[PDB]
């Protein structure tokens, strides 16, 4: 093992002062991701966004938002061990295949938007809903995760370019309609050679509508395309757009309610008993929602 | 057909465009060549091709790269221009640090000349960048993963505000933070996304590095005003103290193009000997029509 009970695989992501890499928990066989944050080359701002990130992801319990399995904590050094997606961006996934069928697309974007709706509902708005965010795991399921502005624009919704505030959860809002388009049509709603151009398409709001796509398709869009950010509906409300629910006419999209809390399985519990747990040290680890080695191994062993 | 240039290395490639390294055959002379493929670009491309080629006629300045010839067919377009073999500013900086300020501003006196220059031309470049200044072989300036990456760190704040974005006042921002890059090696604003940036931007406060002298900070100032209508004009800016540091009988002052010089008679008899009549030849240089006679008398000036 390099770190807690890992061993450390290979390197599937570099950054200028993190490392996400390909891990084995020793215990259970499973793989995971363990992103690696070297926190001495961190800045102010930068602390608070981890420490903000940080909160968010232990909070999270939804089947199309990689799930957290532990926080290891050193003075220099932070590990966030998650659950890996092998497919890949859904990014690099429409510039392989090309567009997707409304039908596909359907069947990703419900996920997506259950996901973000879901935040929502615990007061979580993600603020800037791009491209990269959005994984596929060995089933294709959705799973939401050279610097920081590569692609970021095209996502942008026009308050920022306006001088208003830009911290609503109409915000991703926006950003989900750009979601939409790039599902169903292969490139971007909202794009140009430099931010200049860029803005004026964003500020203006209007977009191709391309040829092959459904009447029901473009009102949807519609619902997310607002230029007014206090005029753009709740995601609760754009759950029950036609073309989100075409061949789920016995199962419209509706807020994800999360199952109630199993800390006490036990089957699980006996396993590690097994090991050498303590059953006291589980139940506080699960109830105090720890993110401890305890946690890990019982969510790992699931 | 590009016969009068052997193609060697590709120096670079785009989605529709590709620039190679060439040799000029009549004069040995090396040339950079940018191939376009207009048939893969859409209407807002084709205007900024053009305007870029109308532009880039007209400019003849020693830290400009030069246009030596435009090739036209209808299905693509080739520009030979001036090869900077010394790469990106941006480059040096990450493999250098910072420059000391004695070098900075010998690199920023020819920067700011050059973007004066086109300002009594009243183009506006309105998206200058660490891109976009390159090196020559003498470590002289030439001005020159999609089209957002490090971008907005450069964008003045007018852009975020809903105001307009036009003014030879919004060079003067990028300017500045230039400035800020060559003698810190980072940006003065920055940001893990866009809302973040742009928060930055507006409030237009900077960290001050230590090293940093007060002439140099004064000179960021006259460049960093949010206010656009309050920012100097380059002409007054060149007055700076910094600016002329070293520079006592040499204020640096707006660049003066040198007369049109086409009856050189060394070049002309030179190229009568190559094969060239003198009829085309005066055609070609009275006309403007940078052609391959044109590009020719143009390479024998170096």
């Amino acid at each position: 093992p390099h770190i807690g009970n890992y061993r450390l695989l290979k390197t599937i992501g570099k950054g200028n002062f993190a490392k996400v890499k390909l891990a084995r928990h020793i215990l259970t066989g499973k793989e995971v991701a363990v992103k690696i944050i070297d926190k001495t080359q961190l800045n102010s701002s930068s602390l608070q966004k981890l420490f903000r990130e940080v909160r968010i992801m232990k909070v999270l319990n939804h089947p199309n938002i990689v799930k957290l399995f532990e926080v290891i904590e050193t003075e220099k050094t932070l590990y966030l061990v998650m659950e890996y997606a092998s497919g890949g961006e859904v990014f690099d996934y429409l510039v392989a295949h090309g567009r997707m069928k409304e039908k596909e697309a359907r069947a990703k974007f419900r996920q997506i938007v259950s996901a973000v709706q879901y935040c929502h509902q615990k007061f979580i708005v993600h603020r800037d809903l791009k491209a990269e965010n959005l994984l596929l795991d060995a089933d294709m399921n959705i799973k939401i995760a050279l610097d920081a502005f590569c692609g970021a624009p095209p996502y942008a919704a026009p308050e920022l370019f306006q001088g208003k505030k830009y911290d609503g959860p109409e915000v991703d809002v926006w950003s989900l309609g750009v979601i939409l388009y790039t599902l169903v049509s292969g490139s971007l709603p909202f794009d140009g050679q430099n931010l200049k151009e860029l803005r004026e398409r964003v500020l203006r709001g209007k977009y191709r509508i391309p040829f092959y796509m459904s009447t029901d398709c473009e009102n949807l869009l519609k619902k997310f395309l607002i230029l007014n950010p206090s005029k753009r509906g709740t995601l609760e409300q754009i759950m029950k757009d036609r073309w989100m629910n075409v061949g789920h006419e016995d199962d419209e999209l509706k807020p994800y309610v999360e199952p109630l809390p199993d800390y006490k399985d036990p089957r699980r519990t006996e396993l590690m008993v097994s090991m050498g747990y303590t059953r006291e040290e589980i139940q506080d680890s699960l109830v105090g929602q720890r993110y401890n080695e305890v946690m890990a191994t019982y969510l790992l062993l699931g």
